[PDB]
């Protein structure tokens, strides 16, 4: 075994796509509103090939965080192989959300927030950047998405 | 299959064999002006007591530390987490305790002291600590709670 060479973006666009379908859970980066208040929290995703769905008590602070500012950071996969995502988030009331959507969150993550007692939110993250790399071989073409585009 | 739920003694011995082993952690940080996450994996070393990272005191990550003092640590695989709140403090790599920077370049690889970029080191004190594994275990999580790791009565 040795380190492979730096990724083409085709090969760890494939790559992080790959990882993006097989991955259940992320570290969900966030921020208070008022400054100098990181939170840190992992959380099941469902991802569609486009946004990702999480869903969290709406009064928790990441739930806060992500009503309040929007701004979310990803973590997903190995810290040698790694997924980055800078992304916008926007809530779901569970008694809005489509029903199969609904549906297909619960059997991919294992838990059903519209018959929690307990008041959650979903949320819909767009990915506006992707980072994605192994090791210094890859800092320099690691960014695989800017501005919701892949390159 | 999922064994049953950890004691807080046994999971505390885990997850200090856990921070023990890592080599990385989930690096999270924010600025100071509000909704302004930053999440990075970084390199540590763990003594016992405190962590250690290094970054360039001008990077997202040393300006945020450097600012704010406040930082999450994302710890262990997938189902095997610890996550941790802590305070951080810089150190200039010339005003390390001794032995602290052969221990760190040891453990991650890297020696900011003889690196031509200007390094940080920051010690991060750890206040909180939660761990567990699969869904049993969000019952128990917490392990250190105000700096102290919890102790049955």
């Amino acid at each position: 075994m040795t380190t492979p060479p730096a990724r083409t973006a085709k090969q760890r666009i494939q790559d992080t796509l790959n990882r993006l379908e097989l991955d259940v859970d992320a570290w969900v980066s966030t921020a208070g509103a008022d400054g100098g208040a990181p939170y840190l929290v992992p959380l099941s995703y469902l991802w569609d090939g486009e946004t990702f769905l999480v869903a969290t008590p709406a009064a928790s602070p990441t739930g806060r965080n992500l009503s309040e500012t929007g701004r979310v950071r990803l973590g997903i996969g190995p810290t040698r192989d790694l997924v980055l995502v800078e992304g916008t988030a926007l809530p779901l009331e569970p008694a809005g959300l489509p029903d199969g959507v609904g549906d297909t969150f619960a059997e991919k993550t294992g838990f059903d927030p519209r018959r929690l007692t307990t008041s959650y939110l979903y949320f819909r993250i767009s990915p506006r950047r992707v980072q994605a790399w192994r090791e210094a071989n890859e800092l320099s073409g690691r960014e695989l998405m800017r501005d919701g585009e892949w390159l």
